[PDB]
């Protein structure tokens, strides 16, 4: 499924994440297209947080939904 | 060392602490002065948040510096 | 007025600056001593962005404040 992602800065980025994937392999997709570490990602649906050891479908993330990818130290 | 953290209410309170204390250490020091839970208080100094387990040292913290104490809002 | 200025390992500079100083100002100053461009030079205070065409005086900012400079990068 194609997802779409936004910055705070409101830098858009279109990645494609199977529906039954993590949020861990996800975030590995992150940095290989953005370059930003997993361990610096802090990714936001809904203003609600995305956990790691998850799935997209655990967060009901449907298609073209806008995840919002924040700073994590 | 003393610091100015400004509470949700607008209040301004004035701690005592050592640059080398924890930034959860504080955090009890704010509920025996004001009473707010440490599990409650986010601090987040020049909008980069604290992490409990660093110091004041860590983030360069001294005195007449300003801790900008927000709500505890999580992914609901 | 020094300022504290935080970049994200721990070194801190202390720069100092005027109360009606621009961020754009500040910014130059950085560039010197530092030698970082400011149109890559993303400060950070209370949570929020600093524009450069602001004063110090706008954000209410006071004497020995300590702000954090993060990289501004333009990729995608």
């Amino acid at each position: 499924m194609q997802i779409f992602v936004k910055t705070l800065t409101g830098k858009t980025i279109t990645l494609e994440v199977e529906p039954s994937d993590t949020i861990e392999n996800v975030k590995a997709k992150i940095q290989d297209k953005e370059g930003i570490p997993p361990d610096q990602q802090r990714l936001i649906f809904a203003g609600k947080q995305l956990e790691d050891g998850r799935t997209l479908s655990d967060y009901n993330i449907q298609k073209e939904s806008t995840l919002h990818l924040v700073l994590r130290l």
